[PDB]
């Protein structure tokens, strides 16, 4: 049955959302029933149902994705398994996405942005920012992923990945002339792509001219679990659409919003360029940046966490209760949904006093003082993001780079809105800037 599936979908692109919860939580409180996308559906809001749901997977809960997204995303990703294959998966990736093995890529994503912003920033009095964002996000994505520097190459896989995505919010029917159908065509020719990619890059290995650490398609191929399997071409696949999609939107987001934020909020960028420019003075001119410089970036980390906290790119996500559940008074079915957002805690005052305020001071010694389960970005539990600190190491190498770049800038429309209507919250005009480079 439709249920509140058609009013949610309504507040989403509305760009609201935080009502539609917050007249329910009025009506019937955190824990309330509702029905969407033709399931039974409990929302559990505020810092306690956080928990309830994302720190009991696999012993109360399990991730449930809409079976359109199993479709474009495949079902034998990380995202999609569950148990111990979401275990074993989880391990592979940490040999990418682990902290100590992210140190070794940070050579090669500096040289990108670096690359970028001379390129395509350094000489331009006014550039759009949401586009060179994007281009930047995915092409650091192809280095890493597949070790694709090849520019047409990029341009062409972009392409192909941005029609997938349209199929991810259109309505899931699969017909010669829909969005979801071309989104399905889309991802029948990456997978083709990839699969040369795997053939190749086996080759490739065999003759010692690619190593096991240079990018996530060898740390996958390498991996084996304890019993000495190796992921099957379908898991290493579905593994790096899942990854796709998880890593493209989502890091666009604050990259493109960070210095509107701070655009509006001047000390606040005062603050940023002092933190940056006191990092160089302790460098030799040609010296790159080092991952301990990007431990230095504290402030700009804060900054970073604000923009997360006022324009979430993940609003929240949905489990499956595997058990049934004894909660609040209350008992949730085995087989009903339960959805935990983050405009319950997020957007409150209750948690975050004077929410409506951009203050990365909140964030102070490394987040000391935020409670428990009340900033959510990443999620959390046994699902919470494999990528974040690959984002945060593009975020603030990114800004890094641009103060490095640049002794000021000027919103050409200082009151453009920041709507998304599909997930991901953007600059309404892409935010365009007139930028003043360093002399
Ligand atoms: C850029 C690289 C990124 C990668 C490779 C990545 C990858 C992933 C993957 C694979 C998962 C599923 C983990 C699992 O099921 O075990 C996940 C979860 C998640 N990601 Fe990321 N992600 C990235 C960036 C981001 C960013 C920038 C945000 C938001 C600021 C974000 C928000 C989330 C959230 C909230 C979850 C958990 C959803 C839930 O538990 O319901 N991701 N990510």
């Amino acid at each position: 049955f439709i249920g509140e599936s058609f009013i949610f979908l309504r507040a989403l692109r509305s760009n609201s959302l935080e009502q539609f919860f917050d007249e329910r939580v009025k009506k019937f409180g955190l824990v309330f029933k509702t029905s969407l996308i033709g399931h039974p559906t409990v929302v559990l809001c505020g810092p306690a149902g956080n928990r309830l749901i994302l720190s009991n997977e696999e012993k109360l809960v399990q991730m449930s994705w809409p079976a359109q997204f199993m479709k474009l995303m495949g079902e034998n990703s990380v995202a999609t398994r569950r148990g111990e294959d979401h275990i074993v998966m989880r391990s592979a990736l940490a040999g990418f996405f682990g902290p100590g093995a992210l140190q070794s890529y940070i050579g090669k994503m500096n040289t990108e942005i670096q690359s970028h912003i001379n390129e395509k920033w350094k000489g331009k009095d006014e550039v759009n920012v949401l586009p060179l964002v994007r281009e930047l996000v995915f092409n650091i994505s192809a280095i890493l992923f597949f070790n694709i520097y090849d520019k047409q190459e990029q341009d062409r896989l972009h392409k192909l990945l941005e029609t997938i995505l349209v199929g991810s919010f259109a309505l899931p029917i699969d017909l010669p002339g829909f969005g979801f159908h071309r989104a399905l065509q889309g991802r029948a020719k990456l997978n083709k792509i990839m699969l040369s990619l795997i053939k190749k890059r086996k080759e490739d290995l065999q003759s010692g001219s690619a190593t096991a650490t240079q990018d996530l398609l060898s740390v996958l191929l390498t991996f084996r679990d304890d019993k000495g399997t190796p992921l099957t071409n379908d898991e290493i696949l579905d593994n790096f659409s899942s990854l796709l999609h998880a890593s493209y939107d989502t890091t666009t987001s604050p990259m493109a919003l960070i210095f509107k934020l701070l655009s509006s909020n001047p000390e606040c960028y005062q603050k940023v360029v002092q933190e940056q420019l006191e990092i160089l003075s302790n460098k030799e001119e040609g010296e790159e940046i080092t991952w301990k410089d990007l431990k230095a970036m504290k402030y700009t980390w804060q900054v970073a966490q604000e923009t997360l906290r006022m324009f979430p790119p993940v609003f929240g996500t949905f489990r499956k209760a595997i058990t049934d559940i004894q909660y609040d008074g209350y008992t949730i079915p085995k087989g009903w949904k339960l959805l935990w957002t983050t405009y319950s805690t997020h957007p409150k005052d209750l948690y975050f006093n004077e929410p409506e305020k951009f203050m990365p001071s909140r964030f102070d010694q490394e987040g000391k003082h935020v409670a428990p389960y009340t900033f959510l970005p990443f999620g959390g539990g046994q699902r919470s993001c494999v990528g974040w600190e690959f984002s945060k190491m593009e975020i603030l190498l990114f800004v890094h780079h641009f103060v490095k770049t640049f002794s000021s800038y000027t919103p050409v429309d200082p009151d453009e809105k920041i709507s998304g209507d599909p997930l991901p919250p953007l600059p309404s005009k892409g935010f365009s800037i007139k930028l003043f480079p360093r002399p």
